[PDB]
């Protein structure tokens, strides 16, 4: 915020990115979510065999 | 094979299809091969996590 100026939302948002980039832990488990791009490519491969 | 005619290879091959369609069993286990279309979509999903 400058003296007579205003505050852009493109700077209020990169500040909020700095708050939510410290919400991640400094060392974390890479707990994998199965994406739907590969959870359907293995579901229908079982459905093409008939499971 | 007709009397004075010849034998086409498009009829010698559909005869060979009838020999190799009785090589399949009348009741079979649907033993699934994993295709490379889904064995790579689950390999790199483990390689994007770093396994």
């Amino acid at each position: 915020w400058k003296k007579g100026k205003t505050v852009s939302i493109e700077n209020l948002n990169t500040v909020t990115d700095k708050y939510a980039a410290a919400l991640v832990p400094k060392r974390k488990l890479a707990l994998p979510v199965l994406p739907e791009g590969v959870k359907k490519a293995v579901e229908d491969f079982a459905a093409s065999v008939g499971q």
